[PDB]
């Protein structure tokens, strides 16, 4: 059964992104809250980023986990392109961490479980992602996080394997994990900085350190996760099982 | 200064492909004569090339080479999509072969040396292709061969690592000369076979055998490109010194 933009009442919008908004949307029939990502074919076209979102859409139509943001379809009319979303209540992890400045261990050892969980997933259905940021982290009704960015397969949350044009893999996620997990607790990613340039090199050097408040255990785990060598990083089933996580989270 | 359809009058077909034909045509203000090769966008999208073609699209017109057939432009309507090519007088060196049955030292020394010469200037821009077939070897009004196939970045074209579906390399291109080597010399690609599960088998174990009357000469530089380690391959330059193509070419 094929959609159209009338079968849908627009509500407020959730987020204004660069290729467009996403919008609260109730489908008219059925009564059922969802998200709805409006974006422009010709600005897609003109970026060249087109089929790299019919690809993230096909590989995210065949994704379902309680941690992974649920695509239920997708239309379009003669000049915009619109994704079907599942709608996550309690907004963006981002937002959550503004307000809170940082994350107890807890709630980050929680929030890594989840994460690491619907990587791992993916990974077993042989997929990727290419940048997990916490602006695209989103919250389910009962405080559940959910992955928003679309699947593959500002520089602070690519691994150097991308930024230095050298070969990525599946370690990816691992990285990510780690600049999430060191974001969750300092409230900021390790490599930031005021330019792209020293981000760049710093992210290629591995340059970073710990304020004196993470603890031992946490710094244990971020160094595991953000090394130079993507092969040095563990598998997923270790960070579940680092007695930093399980000694926290839920 | 912009195209459309009604620039040009179209005359007869040259090629029917897959996605769409290839016409002889002449631009009217100029009477400059020309090929405008025809796509539809529907099937390209369908599909899912379109992206695909757009950048082989963007890498040609950046190519100037006596050897590489110009791309002069490109537009399109509601539904097709339209490349503006030189026009090969000559037609597809795949049907000189035909007529032909096999071609002797001179003629395929010298194709070897034009195609090194044209994928030496792509090397040097840091381009490379995926397949290089006689279906998409052109000729030139004075007999010179034009590589049809677009720039990148059945199987008998393909080396190992891109159907064994390893990391592909700029290697590739010296695999596609040595199996145009040889069937310039024998008449068929060394790898062919009644089905593709039979000719990956063969691609990947770099298992062919010569007719006799194939010389010493070409059977060194044939088997020095037909390494299945894409750096044991030569390097351009030195297929161009190969004494066998010092001696034959002109
Ligand atoms: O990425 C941002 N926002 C954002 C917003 C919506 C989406 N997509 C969806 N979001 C929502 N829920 C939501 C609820 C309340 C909010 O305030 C925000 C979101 N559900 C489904 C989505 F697809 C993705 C991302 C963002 C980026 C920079 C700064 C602040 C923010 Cl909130
Ligand atoms: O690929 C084939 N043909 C083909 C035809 C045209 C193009 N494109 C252009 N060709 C031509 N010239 C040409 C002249 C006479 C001919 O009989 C054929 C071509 N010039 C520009 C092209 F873009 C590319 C390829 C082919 C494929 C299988 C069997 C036989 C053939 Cl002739």
């Amino acid at each position: 059964r094929q959609w159209a933009l009338e079968d849908f009442e627009i509500g407020r919008p959730l987020g204004k992104g660069k290729f467009g908004n996403v919008y609260l949307a109730r489908e008219k029939q059925s009564k059922f809250i969802l998200a709805l990502k409006v974006l422009f074919k010709a600005q897609l076209e003109k970026a060249g980023v087109e089929h790299q979102l019919r690809r993230e859409v096909e590989i995210q139509s065949h994704l379902r986990h309680p941690n992974i943001l649920r695509l239920y379809g997708y239309f379009h009319d003669a000049t915009r392109v619109y994704l079907i979303l599942e709608y996550a209540p309690l907004g963006t992890v981002y937002r959550e961490l503004q307000k809170l400045s940082k994350f107890d261990e807890q709630r980050t050892a929680t929030y890594i479980t989840e994460l690491a969980n619907a990587l791992s997933y993916c990974h077993s259905k042989r997929v990727i992602h290419r940048d997990i940021k916490p602006e695209n982290l989103l919250l389910g009704s009962a405080g559940e996080l959910k992955i928003a960015d679309f699947g593959w397969s500002t520089l602070d949350y690519l691994p150097p394997e991308m930024i230095e044009g050298r070969m990525h893999d599946e370690k990816v996620d691992l990285w990510s994990l780690g600049v999430l997990c060191y974001e969750f607790l300092v409230g900021k990613p390790p490599f930031e900085a005021n330019t792209y340039q020293e981000t760049y090199k710093r992210i290629s050097r591995v340059e970073f350190t710990f304020p004196d408040f993470v603890t031992e255990g946490a710094r244990d785990l971020i160094s595991r996760l953000l090394k130079h060598n993507p092969s040095q990083r563990p598998m997923l089933r270790e960070v579940l099982e680092h007695p930093w996580i399980t000694a926290n989270s839920s």
